């Protein structure tokens, strides 16, 4: 990550961009596994093996409350969603597949956000 990402405090204009990025991911066809916290009734062992769970509704709550002070912190929460999924699930599962697709989409949108910040 460059100078600006780590170091620049997030402004109110930055927050309008982050809201737009998050809504784009929530609208993606392969975001369904990540929209809400993992239901433990679907996997009674999940919260024993994943120590820092994350999901897009938790991220939306945090954006609304202005939790994030730097872009790096927002990126770290988003990356946790995809890394948790690839550690819990095998590489041939549809959940793993969805993480691969959605992370590539996030990277495209994040590059767009960074470009709009700089000019
Ligand atoms: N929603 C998910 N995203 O990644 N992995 C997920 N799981 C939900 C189904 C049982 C536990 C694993």
């Amino acid at each position: 990550e460059d100078a600006m990402t780590v170091l620049t405090p997030l402004t109110e204009k930055d927050y309008e961009g982050l809201k737009r990025v998050l809504r784009s991911l929530q609208a993606h066809k392969m975001a369904w596994p990540f929209l809400e916290p993992v239901d433990p009734n679907d996997a009674p062992d999940y919260y024993g093996v994943i120590k820092e769970p994350m999901d897009l509704a938790t991220m939306e709550e945090r954006v609304q409350r202005r939790y994030y002070e730097k872009l790096t912190e927002f990126v770290a929460d988003m990356t946790k969603i995809f890394d948790n999924c690839r550690y819990y699930n095998p590489s041939d599962s549809p959940f793993y597949q969805c993480a691969e697709v959605l992370e590539s989409f996030f990277v495209q949108k994040l590059k767009g956000f960074k470009a709009s910040r700089s000019h």
